[PDB]
């Protein structure tokens, strides 16, 4: 078997990507953020506190005549922004882009935190991590992949995330037409359930290439690059003004700037950022000074290869016995 669905950013900054996806039966179809950096598929749901539920779609279990309560579940997960979410949990089916799974962990939200009340466009989490990060207790669950990978063509699926525009999620086969060149594939190390992976190095626009270790993760589900402060030094520094603000959060640059494309290594090949991808607008409407897509991993613990740089590439998340990750141009 194998699935295909559109990905389409929330908003003019490609701030997220939402999916659509099948739940329950009749299908309920809800709009989620398929997120490689963590393994929870919840949802806003006719649980969730309604002071707490401002414009999303909610998944609602009693009119699934195929949902079944999972007796005594519960998971509660808290994300890198400090947002988090909360509930019970049910078995059902569920379908993305013509994939099907059955008795599928759909993790109903009793609970959410304001940045996810405030975000109308987002109807909950499809985790796509590895399954040892799933947080239901006391039994912990699997991924909607994890699922459905033996039934899969190739076990595996593909992220192209569009710039400014709608991409692809494809699962079980690899759409030789999507891209440009040869795939180069790269190690990961499951250890912390992420898809970590080390980078051979960066260049910043037309500068010379630095060979460097940069151990980080494929994270669909962070919207900015995450990397080195010595790196993010690197790169700002060719951007005149821009400076790191303590009280905005991260670096900022004049609006009116051009900003220097950002290279990244995968073994020996090169996926090129185009400088635009790291313009992230006006800090506050009408201001002048914009929000730099290229930010310190300092405060983070490990360095995260999200949106900014998976957009740049097509991305094969091999989940094959010895998972690896694969990059090619596009
Ligand atoms: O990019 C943001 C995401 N924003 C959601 C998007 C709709 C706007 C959420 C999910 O994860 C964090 O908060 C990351 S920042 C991050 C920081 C430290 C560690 C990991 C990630």
């Amino acid at each position: 078997s194998t699935g295909s669905a559109t990905t389409t950013p929330i908003d003019s900054l490609d701030d997220a990507y939402i999916t659509p996806v099948q739940i329950g039966t009749p299908a309920q179809t809800l709009n989620l953020d398929f997120d490689t950096g963590s393994s929870d598929l919840w949802v806003f749901s006719s649980e969730t506190t309604a002071s707490e539920v401002d414009g999303q779609t909610i998944y609602t279990p009693s009119k699934s005549t195929t949902a079944k309560l999972l007796s005594g579940a519960t998971w509660s997960i808290s994300y890198g922004d400090g947002s988090s979410s909360s509930g019970d949990v049910y078995t059902d089916t569920v379908s993305v882009g013509g994939l099907t799974v059955t008795g599928q962990a759909v993790e109903s939200a009793k609970k959410v935190s304001s940045s996810f009340t405030e975000d109308s466009t987002i109807d909950g989490l499809l985790g796509l991590a590895f399954s040892t990060l799933n947080t239901v207790s006391p039994t912990q669950q699997k991924t909607f992949f994890d699922n459905a990978k033996a039934s899969l063509d190739s076990p595996v699926f593909t992220a192209d995330l569009g710039y400014h525009a709608p991409g692809t999620y494809n699962f079980g086969f690899i759409d030789t037409t999507a891209y440009t060149g040869s795939i180069t594939y790269t190690a990961v190390s499951t250890k912390q359930g992420f898809w970590e992976w080390t980078s051979t190095g960066y260049a910043v626009g037309s500068g010379t290439f630095k060979s460097t270790s940069i151990d980080g993760i494929a994270d669909t589900g962070t919207t900015l690059l995450y990397l080195p402060a010595t790196v993010v030094s690197a790169y700002w520094a060719q951007v005149s003004g821009a400076k790191s603000s303590s009280s905005v959060g991260g670096y900022v640059f004049p609006c009116s700037a051009t900003l220097p494309s950002f290279t990244f290594g995968v073994g020996s090949a090169r996926i090129v950022i185009p400088g635009d991808y790291i313009d992230f607008g006006p800090i506050s409407t009408g201001s002048s000074s914009c929000f730099g897509g290229i930010q310190s991993s300092a405060g983070i613990g490990i360095n995260i290869f999200g949106d900014v740089a998976l957009k740049a590439a097509f991305v094969v998340f091999n989940g094959a016995t010895t998972p690896t990750l694969g990059f090619a141009s596009k």
